């Protein structure tokens, strides 16, 4: 039972602590449920964004080794490029032996350059992995290091502490009912069906069905443009000034509540959820971002929504249980 502890960022970015190498360098990640590769900045990145971050010296871990690989890695924010090696990772108290991860040596643009993180671990399956690389939580689970096949994920709300990634293991302590469990549409992603989106007994969206993934690596809740202008409409919002979307931090008293409707069971997000608030102002959890797939324009259920329901990513079952946080 792996217990990593994350750092709830601005209610926008959940990081948490990992060691590369022996002894250990020490480096902020992202733990990704929306990748499957984990790379780190490295001493051979000349780029604006590793000069800015920490950086993986292999020359100064005794186990670390090489390879002759190349990897590449497109997010819907950043870009990266890099070799692939060999090292010791060192994540919720396990030592993850022979773990192949990415050394940088490009980190291009402007966004990875203001980010309090140094890099990324995917917790998705290793059909979307780049360079075909061996995931740390399967090369977890093959060394046998996990006594089960699965994890789960608390978020706090309100920039509290709190926040915890269970390796092999689940916790009765953060949730409140019982597991329901969703079977996964496709394995790449963690991608669930959704059945509906409800509003004032209104499906304001996603008739007749739609795919969602559950991405810890997303911070709101994401859809369609077309699809998410009938929501933002509904509740309001506005594109401002400056290019936002706020809306009257005391309009929540009135706003009703949306529903997400998957395998049947109905999971309710509450404006105090939805609508993302400073004690100054008050903002929309709802973006829009055509993200087209074979099986078509997805919808990402990112931290807005983790943060009220407990998650649970069962690679033996391939399901993903979900439960009312505590």
């Amino acid at each position: 039972i792996g217990d990593e502890p994350l750092e709830n960022y601005l209610d926008t970015e959940y990081f948490g602590t990992i060691g590369i190498g022996t002894p250990a360098q020490d480096f902020t990640v992202i733990f990704d449920t929306g990748s499957s590769n984990l790379w780190v900045p490295s001493v051979y990145c000349s780029s604006l964004a590793c000069s800015d971050h920490n950086q993986f010296n292999p020359d100064d871990s005794s186990t670390f080794e090489a390879t002759s690989q190349e990897l590449s890695i497109t997010y819907g924010t950043g870009s990266m490029t890099g070799i692939l090696g060999y090292d010791t990772v060192q994540v919720g108290g396990i030592s993850d032996t022979n773990q192949i991860f990415g050394l940088s040596e490009t980190e291009p643009g402007s966004f990875l350059y203001y980010a309090p993180f140094d890099g990324i671990l995917g917790l998705a399956y290793p059909s979307i992995s780049a360079s075909g690389a061996t995931p740390v939580f399967d090369n977890l689970w093959d060394q046998g290091l996990v006594s089960q096949d699965l994890f789960s994920v608390y978020l706090s709300s309100n920039d509290d502490s709190g926040s915890v990634v269970l390796l092999g293991g689940i916790d009765s302590s953060y949730y409140t009912g019982s597991l329901n469990w969703v079977p996964v549409s496709v394995e790449g992603y963690w991608q669930i069906t959704l059945d509906s989106i409800t509003m004032d007994g209104e499906t304001i969206a996603c008739s007749g069905g739609c795919q969602a993934i559950v991405d810890t690596g997303t911070s709101l809740l994401t859809g369609p443009t077309s699809a998410i202008a009938n929501i933002q409409s509904d509740i309001g919002a506005s594109e401002n000034s400056d290019g936002e979307m706020v809306i009257s931090c005391s309009s929540i008293a009135s706003l009703p509540d949306i529903v997400f409707t998957i395998n049947g069971v109905q999971y309710p997000l509450s404006p105090s959820a939805y609508i993302l608030q400073d004690d100054d102002s008050c903002t929309s959890g709802f973006e829009g971002m055509d993200v087209p797939t074979s099986s078509g324009e997805l919808w990402i259920l990112g931290d807005v929504f983790i943060r009220q329901y407990y998650t649970v990513f069962d690679r033996a079952n391939n399901k993903v249980g979900l439960a009312p946080v505590a």
